[PDB]
């Protein structure tokens, strides 16, 4: 029994914010974060309350901005931490078009942008690397695809230009039929595989979902007899299409799981995106999700939006049994 961990995350004005002159309509202080409603301003503020609240709508000179190495050492070593104890993870980025996902998410390969994938990679194999016990052996494996109008592409291997379908394995759940999964053992080759595989990309709205899973695996030797105990955790690190047809059914459709998870049937099979996440939503995983929030007057009613449906994921809950 484990909620869904959610964090906002507000942005700085972008060039169109600016160009029209946009105030800024949200609030934060403490785990409470605010809307102003510029159509309505003597009704009273929307408050919702989060289990993080990331306040980036300044700059790094400001004492209270959220940083990327901030964002990350926060919800996201949390999430690492739980991998290392042999739980399934994901964290996944929601929100409007343009409101941040992507930067949270992959942020700049320069200097101190990275996000909390690079970070979270970068952290993994630190960790690994400072193991002292040697009855202990690790193997990290690394697969990225993206998911366009339902269809799905291997970023890590262009060459082929075919999409991969994705399939429901009679015992053991979804997963995409011939998606490449390389084995990594350095953080520098993962790094260069996400270089890779970002570069590839699709191709300014995203319309495409994008998904960089890690299977790390944790082998504890035994000595005297030579059994050796996995233990394996998948991390699934999710980057969605921004919200305002078969280039929105994943979308929608993860709106109404999220709803009727809130809610405790569900359409998790009435997009691939939804089939594929099904157990990270209500299943066997300890799951985040990081709303990302444009901060403009002009933008009220999709940050409204984007606000209530991470509210709801407050309310989702899941059954996590660690995988030894
Ligand atoms: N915290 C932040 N600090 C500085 N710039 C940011 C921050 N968040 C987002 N941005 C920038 O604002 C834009 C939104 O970026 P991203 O490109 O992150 O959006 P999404 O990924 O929100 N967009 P979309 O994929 O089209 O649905 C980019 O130009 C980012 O570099
Ligand atoms: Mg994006």
């Amino acid at each position: 029994g484990a909620s869904v961990k959610v964090a906002v995350r507000v942005r700085p004005f972008n060039s169109r914010e600016m160009s029209r002159d946009s105030k800024c309509i949200i609030q934060m202080s403490g785990s409470t974060t605010t809307i102003v409603n510029p159509k309505q301003p003597k009704e009273t503020p929307k408050s919702f309350s989060f289990d993080y609240s990331y306040w980036s709508h300044t700059s790094p000179e400001d004492i209270n901005y959220a940083s990327q190495k901030q964002v990350y050492r926060d919800i996201g070593e949390e999430m690492l931490q739980h991998a290392f104890e042999g739980y399934n993870v994901c964290i996944f980025a929601y929100g409007q078009t343009g409101a941040g996902k992507s930067y949270t998410m992959m942020g700049k390969q320069e200097k101190d942008q990275q996000g909390i994938i690079p970070q979270l990679c970068e952290d993994l194999f630190s960790r690994i690397n400072d193991t002292t016990n040697d009855n202990m052996s690790y193997s990290v494996e690394v697969s990225y695809m993206e998911i366009y109008c339902e269809r799905v592409r291997d970023l890590l291997n262009p060459k082929n230009k075919g999409n991969l379908r994705v399939r429901e394995h009679p015992l053991l759940g979804p997963y995409v039929e011939d998606l490449s999964k390389l084995a990594v053992t350095s953080y520098n080759d993962i790094q260069d595989l996400m270089d890779s595989g970002n570069k590839p990309r699709t191709v300014t709205s995203s319309r495409s979902h994008a998904v960089f899973n890690i299977i790390f695996t944790q082998k504890r030797h035994d000595a005297e007899t030579n059994i050796t105990t996995e233990k394996v955790s998948k991390i699934s690190l999710v980057d969605l299409a921004g919200s305002e047809a078969n280039i929105n059914k994943s979308l929608t459709t993860l709106g109404k799981v999220i709803s009727a998870l809130a809610e405790m049937f569900i359409p998790y099979r009435d997009s691939v995106l939804t089939w594929l996440l099904r157990e990270n939503l209500g299943g066997n995983s300890r799951t985040a999700m990081v709303a990302a929030l444009s901060p403009a007057d002009i933008n009220y009613d999709e940050t409204l939006s984007t606000l209530r449906y991470a509210d709801r994921a407050k309310q989702i809950r899941n059954t996590v049994s660690v995988n030894h």
